[PDB]
RNA sequence: CCGUCGCUAGUACCGAUUGAAUGGCUUAGUGAGGCCUCAGGAUCUGCUUAGAGAAGGGGGCAACUCCAUCUCAGAGCGGAGA
């Protein structure tokens, strides 16, 4: 049950260019994101300008095993 | 003996093109700017010469006449000159 990459470093380096060709919104842009979030994590919603709050983006299947 | 088969990406290429950008020549045309020159004369100014007003002096002495000093405008001859 898991999954099965063939060759790390080229199939990398394609979904990095799918990556590049699916970039919505470029570097030195401002969002209003709405990210999926559920209530009960609400109660370590901290202060932003006093907990550091960094938004990090993920890839195509670095989720799976 | 590593020579075919089709895939996987990496390495040199053509130039037939488009899109710009740079430079070298070359044809023709346009051609800013200062300088010299033909002019032009906003303006100022110098002398004279008149006309008209004021202050003084000398004289028929009654108005009036003569000479010196300014002011306002003309006419010439000049210079400078945007």
């Amino acid at each position: 049950r898991l999954l099965r990459i063939g060759n790390y470093k080229n199939t990398k380096n394609r979904i990095i260019k799918e990556t590049k060709n699916e970039a919505q919104a470029i570097a030195g842009d401002r969002i209003r994101m709405f990210i999926r979030f559920p209530k009960f994590l609400l109660e370590k919603i901290q202060d932003p300008k006093q907990l550091l709050f960094a938004v990090y983006g993920l890839l195509l299947h670095e989720h799976k095993n």
